[PDB]
């Protein structure tokens, strides 16, 4: 099915997924210069103090931590949305060396890795759902460069190696992904796509200034699984990430400067 290899690869998703060459898709370069400041922006409220993790699965793609979305407990809203959004489950993608690895990138830069924290829309009642509108979901992005520790992640990085090839799972409670955040909530957003397949277009984008800081121990780790199922040929899962994909006619906003 669909990947990231040279043959069912980002340039590939087209021919299974239309929509990859629709009006807005993601990730884009975020041009830092031609994007407008816009005063009328409310700060974002991230509202993850009840949040609560139950497990984390190798999806064959990336690595997901999944929360439980049944009631309001780790919620985004304010910044550009309209409403509020659960979070259902955060990802990364990732590159094979630090020089790449992000999926937005800022000014043509690529980071180590990009972090992206999945929230759905409360009004559509749940993430199947909310995916079919175009508010569905909002998705919070946070950049990784490589440098000190980020502490707040080794509780992810240790589990790794329990969940190395495709479809395994593990439990994974009590993780706090406020631990993941940068100390700026300064951020732009722009209206785009899922960045996999099935590419849907229901994202509202909101994509943070400030990168976070990942040790290179940390990411390594991330490299260290793998794409393949158990007994299936060994391929490491790096360069998950789609490049970044024509604005056509959008403008990114940004709530500073
Ligand atoms: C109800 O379960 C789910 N059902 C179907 N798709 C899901 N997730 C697809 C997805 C793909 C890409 C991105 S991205 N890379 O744009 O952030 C975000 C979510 C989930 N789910 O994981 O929540
Ligand atoms: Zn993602």
């Amino acid at each position: 099915h669909w990947g990231y290899g040279k043959h069912n690869g980002p340039e590939h998703w087209h021919k299974d997924f239309p929509i990859a060459k629709g009006e807005r898709q993601s990730p884009v370069d975020i041009d830092t210069h031609t994007a407008k400041y816009d005063p009328s922006l409310k700060p974002l409220s991230v509202s993850y103090d009840q949040a609560t993790s139950l497990r984390i699965l190798n999806n064959g793609h990336a690595f997901n931590v999944e929360f439980d979305d049944s009631q309001d407990k780790a919620v985004l809203k304010g910044g550009p949305l309209d409403g509020t959004y659960r979070l259902i489950q955060f990802h990364f993608h990732w590159g094979s060396l630090d020089g790449q690895g992000s999926e937005h990138t800022v000014d043509k830069k690529k980071y180590a890795a990009e972090l992206h924290l999945v929230h759905w829309n409360t009004k559509y009642g749940d993430f199947g759902k909310a995916v079919q509108q175009p508010d569905g979901l909002a998705v919070l992005g946070i950049f990784l460069k490589v440098g000190s520790a980020k502490p707040g992640l080794q509780k992810v990085v240790d589990v790794l190696d329990s969940i190395k090839t495709k479809g395994k799972s593990a439990d994974f409670t009590n993780f706090d992904p406020r631990g993941l955040l940068p100390e700026s909530l300064d951020y732009w957003t722009y209206p785009g796509s899922l960045t996999t397949p099935p590419l849907l277009e229901c994202v509202t984008w909101i994509v943070l200034k400030e990168p976070i800081s990942v040790s290179s121990e940390q990411v390594l780790k991330f490299r260290k699984l793998n794409f393949n199922g158990e007994g299936e040929p060994e391929e490491l899962m790096v360069d998950n990430w789609r490049p970044a994909q024509p604005l056509k006619n959008r403008q990114i906003k940004a709530s500073f400067k």
